[PDB]
């Protein structure tokens, strides 16, 4: 979906590392389906 204001800002989408990581660990939980159900929770604080 385009942009109908205008303020285009840096990055900090893509550049991170930490930011596109998230999406990797959730790759390795497709491989989970076989292992126990879900354990340890996680989110904030």
């Amino acid at each position: 979906m385009f942009i109908w204001t205008s303020g285009r800002t840096s990055s900090s989408y893509r550049h991170d590392e930490k930011r596109n990581i998230y999406q990797k660990i959730r790759d390795h939980d497709l491989l989970d389906k076989r292992k126990t159900v879900t354990a340890l929770k996680a989110g904030e604080d």
